[PDB]
């Protein structure tokens, strides 16, 4: 069951981004984002991914202010984490 503030299908940029709660659900392998091979790539490997904000494998993401995502999902914004 996803937090009340989960990232849901219908939230614009979750569909601009292709976001999915779980990366094996997702296009990853066609965006061939750079960093790692696409099947290697989920959120808790993403720069972007916010260690500090939620519990769980439920964490924050820079660019989804106020939410939350899945650490095993994965969006088209994937970036490795770096630092
Ligand atoms: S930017 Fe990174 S942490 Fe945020 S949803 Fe996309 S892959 Fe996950």
């Amino acid at each position: 069951a996803a937090p009340a503030n989960a990232v849901t299908a219908d939230d614009p940029t979750a569909i601009a981004l292709k976001y999915n709660q779980d990366a094996t659900k997702s296009e990853r392998v066609a965006a061939a984002r750079p960093g790692l091979p696409p099947e290697e790539q989920h959120c808790a490997n993403c720069q972007f991914m916010q260690a500090n904000v939620g519990e769980g494998d439920w964490k924050g993401c820079q660019l989804f202010p106020g939410k939350l995502i899945n650490v095993n999902g994965w969006c088209a914004s994937w970036t490795l984490k770096a630092g």
